[PDB]
């Protein structure tokens, strides 16, 4: 099988790069899922976020970049970024403004900002971060069905409130409110429009096509725990950093 279904099993990490620098031992890095020419679906983005005026995006046309260490090129960013939750989709990145709930929506190619939009009553900056902290409140995601956001907001006392965004002009189009803490699990994607969340195990989904919520226990072999974990809907893998370590997991899904 190689569409979509629910997550029955994640394999063990395999680590791609580890970073040389404590700058580094925290981070995002990931690939798009609908690449834009003139990105593949090898061009690699990764961005080492330990600091306070995160900036530096680094690019790679090939994997075999990616894993010496050798950008191909780097983008600095108009304005600094927060924490680890950023992804790359259509040819932009989505990222989190530092100390703000705003999202920006940069077009990688072009260096363009192109849209600026505040996460309706999301928590900012240590309010509902994952359980190690690293302000990582404000989580975007890409699954089969384009961008998402996984937040929380004291009117949902806590628990992860995701919506859907639009990719062009980042408006809200639905949101949905789980029962799950925020602050309780380490990290969390969207596979297929389910909700997953990592404790290690994948101990809860939440399905935004019924509204139903699962208790799960999917053993998630944590590499050393991680600060970012992202699933990419095009490979139908995980992508983690963990430790100064950029590690991807294979999955299955069954229909
Ligand atoms: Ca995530
Ligand atoms: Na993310």
């Amino acid at each position: 099988d190689t569409g979509c279904g629910e997550l029955v099993w994640v394999g063990e990490p395999l680590t791609l790069r580890t970073a040389e620098t404590i700058t580094g031992k925290y981070g995002v890095w990931m690939r798009d899922p609908k690449p834009t020419y003139p990105y593949t679906q090898e061009t690699t983005w990764r961005i080492d976020t330990v600091g306070t005026d995160v900036r530096q995006v680094f690019e790679y046309d090939l994997i075999s970049q990616f894993m010496q260490g050798y950008p191909s090129k780097v983008h600095i960013l108009p304005r600094p970024l927060e924490s680890t939750g950023a992804v790359v989709y259509s040819g932009s990145l989505y990222f989190q403004g530092a100390e703000s709930r705003t999202v920006i929506r940069y077009e990688l190619n072009t260096e363009t900002v192109k849209a600026e939009k505040e996460i309706p009553g999301a928590g900012y900056h240590g309010q509902f971060p994952y359980s190690w902290g690293g302000y990582t409140d404000i989580d975007l995601a890409v699954d089969e069905a384009g961008l998402w956001v996984i937040y929380s907001t004291d009117e949902a006392k806590g628990a992860i409130v995701l919506s859907k965004l639009n990719p062009e002009n980042l408006e809200l189009e639905q949101t949905w409110e789980t029962n799950i803490r925020k602050q309780s699990v380490t990290n969390a994607f969207i596979i297929c429009g389910t909700l997953y969340t990592v404790s290690a195990t994948v101990n809860f989904a939440y399905d935004t096509g019924t509204g139903i919520s699962k208790t799960l226990t999917i053993p998630f072999k944590n590499r050393y725990y991680s600060s970012m974990i992202d699933y990419n809907p095009l490979e139908k893998k995980l992508f983690a950093w963990d430790n100064l370590n950029m590690v991807t997991y294979d999955i299955k899904l069954s229909k």
